[PDB]
């Protein structure tokens, strides 16, 4: 921070004595469900080496969970999001620059503890009959514990260049009626990946043996709402001061099936199985400080 | 964070030197129990791309917790509050989008613990009569917790689209009386869904034998208070500056019935069994920069 | 938040470059113990479509815990509050309405823990003759742990209308030198309900056999203040400006009796016995900014 | 908040552009160990409906926590705080009022876990005779735990009037050298009462077997520090400007004695033994703006 | 903080009444996969004894966990980054000088638990045969806890000079499904470094045994962003008022391999094994505050 | 602070409406390895009653955790900071005086438990034979438990006086691959002091056997960043207006040595082998309000 280097907080931003240029543009794609929503903010500070615009990805992606095939009582299909991505892109040609990006990757952590424990005891015995007894016995036991919180999406800043940036959310694991968490590889030989099964004996129909989505992670079913910003840089002498820019937002659904073996329900899941790709090309204008599509 | 991207905070917000025009608009539906409240404010910020109304949806729906029948001291139903929504839809041929809204969906995390210990152990024993023995053993156990937070109710923003957007805040789990929790499919071979029921072997009416309203998510009775915003966008160029949009308040009731078997209660939940809903058209003048209803 | 969407944190707030007329009404009602205040704010914001009125019901309820019944050493009773209850209410003849208030119903919330453990273990024994013995075992263990939360008393808004609008505070449950909690429910077959019991089979006289108010909530005793807002909307064309509003400050008191069964105490607790009910009427004059009494 | 309904934070909030007079009145009673100070505060703030006074009660009441009686080596008296007053009171004649105080009371809250636990383990034995034995076994357990902070001292605000307020700083309960906590109430069998009892067998005199005051709560001897606000409310047409006010600190003193048994110490606690009581009036002029004693 | 040396808080910072130039350089380096971006300011605040730049270098270093090498289908290598680094360097004939840098280096901690438990247990018992036993028993155990939080990578200020300073992300341990953390030393005798490897037994080949970057650490793949500062201080009367400085990206690689033994998989982890820098020459003119490339 | 005392906050502090001169010195002692600065204000406020400068001293002294000796492959050596410090002098016959500085000495705090348990439990039994048999315990424990953080470094204010003032961060304690903590005195009779000892019996050589420096506190190896500020007064009268202050950083190093026992390694740790000063004098002018070296 600022105060760290004995410096006035704010006295490095940029912004001030500017007019900023904001604007909002807004494009459902039906075929995909997506809300896709673009705010922008063009900052020509004049004390600042380069012309900025803040690009804010925000909207909603719908999650879509549902059951998409049923063979039967013995068999059905399942599609869910196992991930959400954002991703904006400069053509190769273009001058303008990718120059900052929020949010980006933190470091996790976790917490180790180590226990050590020594015990001694004695015993001293008897009987109605005279008979006494003894007993000394001692104890050393060595515990360790892990422990870690689990987030039911990571959000992911891809690695990005002076042209592209983009964001994953991705599936990571999931409590299932207070079992697991499961994930997309959990295997088990009697059931399969239990990931999104009801009952692991119930005699209903297939399709009807899936997990209520109301008690699953929210962002499978109502979907994800994106919130990311980008920062793009233009040299006040760059010959062409028009830009495109193209955006894509995109759902990446697996495929998770149950099927009756005989005497249980057992799953499994088939990653990547389909994707949901909705892009638009954006024009910059920075000359009149206006964003169009 | 505007910090994180170097700009100076609030540079980008919408809002600055502008006259913003607000008002409030009450109605009450006696029949379906709902105080409608809509704060709006309309912000025509000319260094904006386009006009900005935002539409606060506010007031309470009442939860109208309730034993509705009673066939006999053996039998009885109550009516709960398995969701409460509120949507705004605008007609499909209206100009005006739907542009952004808040709360959105959460990623939720869960905690996950393993412990690993071993340990050793000596014993030494003996009589009155001069025998000596001594034990020795070993041993090991692996453990995992997992630990997560679950609230009475969940809120979600359901997928929205340019056109409509709606929450639903939906009944997730409840603790009855220091045991369970206990949700819309809990199931015991004996008592059944033991939800909302006070005693198991209670020796009184049927209509009696619910747990008290105060006892229980206050949701679920006195009601839940919306606080919702959608934010809607308009070209300054639209031909029609008038805007219709349609807002909906909804209650979903569940049929929680319980019966004496012959040696204790056992409790019934029937999903969705009523539905209440509460309709209600404003017009949206964007040059007059009122709503009205 | 406003920042949430994009604008400028207060710009949508009421009450900017606008007087506003403020006041105190305190009534004290000794008969029922109660020290009601009203503190309003009216706040005419031109930009905003209607007049608005923020009353804020303060002061306090004496809780009033006292042992006021004495039948001989072996019974005795003590009144305690179960429920202080604030409500305002607009005649059915009024234009103005309620169109908010604070605080509402928060949704509750619990923690869960999962534990599963498994282990294995071994064993070799020998005796001072020759004789060597072996012992190998395995468990596994299923824990569930509920974690949650609970205050003495529960601060709930009621089912709220265009006309009338209230709280009640209800006593919940309560620790009972270090034991319980206990509620209005709490029974045990031998001392029955043991809420504010001191002693199980402490030979005093019953009246000297309740729980310290000292040792209980205060609320009992000293009182809880109430805090709450509403606030009213007034069209600035209705004919009538004046507006006649009902304020009512009431204390439901529960009866907990103690008796001598002949080896030790027993508690029973009746509901609701008694209802103290202060109410008055204000006058709103909405021309001259102006509340009375 | 004002946020949540909707208004600009300070919004109704009383003394903008108003002149405050503010003062301070110090008084040391001696003979009672007081350090009394009145900090007042008079806003006559014209668009509020009344003329206000803040008045802020401080200083010091000593604790005197100290050893009154010695009779021989085997007894021993000690006086202590088991409660510190604060009290305000208008004369009934006079038409100003108590309007508003703080603190107030507050809602407790307490912990509450419930855990149950399923276990199943086997064994299988054997020896150098070739003898072979099994063993099979289950269990379940319930367990519950109750968790809350204890203060040493509770805060109340006592039952106010519009003519009376007033707090009481209440002894609750105190860990002795990690043993309890101890109450007034507490009792064993053979030590009788060890809230401040330093040893259970020494050999010193009884006026030397108290706890070091430096280990029990620093407000037994050092004291208490009032911080209590009371607002008062005056009608600006009331004919006699002039209000006469008195205002009382208190301490109420246990008696803790000890006896030596023959054995062992034992504790004895003789409940609000003394009361200290210092009271003062003081004049409200309105029309000056000044507090006098 | 100034407010601990009773001065106002931020009186000595620096940068008021001063026009501070400031300015963005993006450069992607293809073959490294690296995003450079410095955002530069100059603060030539008279009041301060020197003229004065803060360099920030952000921008991100992919991470590029990925499979290089495959010698049949029982061996293959992965290569992973053990450490991002950025640095900036004044030639050593620069009269500027490195005054400040920020992140630091943070003290650590840990939590350390000490349990001393001792008990007595007694026991009676008794058979059809009329046989009647005893059993006294005492126990003493003494337990230590060491609890420690650990980052998967360690953010380090490196020793600086007045010319050279850097930072490096190490890597430091991570869990792996559940199990270890392990580190760059983790070693088992059968199956060695199980760092990243995905079972140990699979039949799958080498190639296809690695752990999916989905589950660890995303600054492995994804990459890492650095967000560092630093303060270059230059006198106002150096004769050359043009400074060159270096700024280098860094990310080291080890190399992770694995091998069927015949029976299970076996890692092994090469520290170091490829160094990826790259390095940017930047121009800093003093006079016309401006930084290029 | 000052809202506690009812004055507005920042009442009281210095530095409002006077114009403050602040600067950068930064030296580098190569031989010594150490970077140092100095940011220093002087604040001359007409309204306090004397001239006031505030020098922060920061930089880095690098840790230099090293392998200095190797004789023999049973043989190694290793230097260690265990202690880091910066002093400041001012001259015996100056008038400034040191009158504040910050950090300063907080009183640590520990948390301690005691638990008290105690129970009953049956066991009747039975056989094949038809021998029936019961049995009856009891049990009481008692356990305490004592908590706290250590800190691998403590940072410690030196007794100042008014001519001179200093901070010395020693080392505490540190982990050491999940064992210990480890100190300057730790001991075990077969390994001796394992503070640095990387394996208890690996067959490397002995200057391949100490910790990895990444592994341990980042102050050992890449060092520690001085944050320290001191106040000097001076009287405006005083008639020697230029005054001497005398700055001193230091490390002290331990000698870390592990040798081969012939069966496995063996530590031994030896304090203050080495100390390394670096003294730099600076001339104040309090006329010309600068400071120079």
């Amino acid at each position: 921070a600022d105060s760290d280097i004995n410096i006035k907080t704010g006295t490095t931003d940029i912004g001030s004595n500017t007019t900023v240029k904001t604007g909002d543009l807004v494009t459902y794609d039906k075929e995909n469900g997506m809300h896709k929503k673009v705010f922008y903010s063009f900052i020509d500070d004049k004390n600042h080496n380069k012309k900025l615009l803040v690009i804010r990805t925000k909207g909603t992606i719908a999650g879509q969970y549902r059951v998409y095939s049923e063979e039967g009582a013995n068999k059905s299909g399942l599609a869910w999001p196992s991930a959400f991505k954002v991703q904006l892109q400069l053509p190769d040609n273009e001058v303008a620059q990718i120059s900052d990006y929020y949010p980006r990757n933190s470091i996790d952590t976790k917490e180790y503890n180590s226990t050590l424990t020594y015990g001694f005891n004695g015993n001293v015995t008897g009987d109605d009959t005279g008979k006494i007894g003894g007993l000394i016995g001692a104890n050393v036991s060595i515990g360790h514990t892990l422990k870690y919180v689990q987030p039911d999406f990571k959000t992911i800043l891809e690695s990005p260049t002076d042209k592209k940036v983009g964001w994953k959310v991705i599936f990571n694991n999931m409590v299932n009626q207070n079992w697991g968490p499961y994930d997309r590889d959990s295997w088990n030989p009697v059931y399969g990946n239990q990931l999104f099964m009801k009952t692991r004996n119930g005699s209903m129909k297939a399709a009807d043996n899936f997990l209520d989505p109301n008690k699953a992670s929210s962002l499978l079913s109502s979907g994800f709402s994106p919130d990311f910003a980008t920062v793009i840089t233009m040299d006040r002498k760059a010959s062409k001061q028009q830009t495109n820019i193209d955006v894509i937002y995109e759902r990446v659904r697996d495929d998770y099936q149950l099927h009756w073996t005989s005497t249980n329900w057992k799953g499994t899941n088939t990653k990547d199985k389909w994707t949901d790709r909705s892009s638009e090309r954006y024009k910059i204008d920075w000359e009149k400080e206006e964003m169009t599509n």
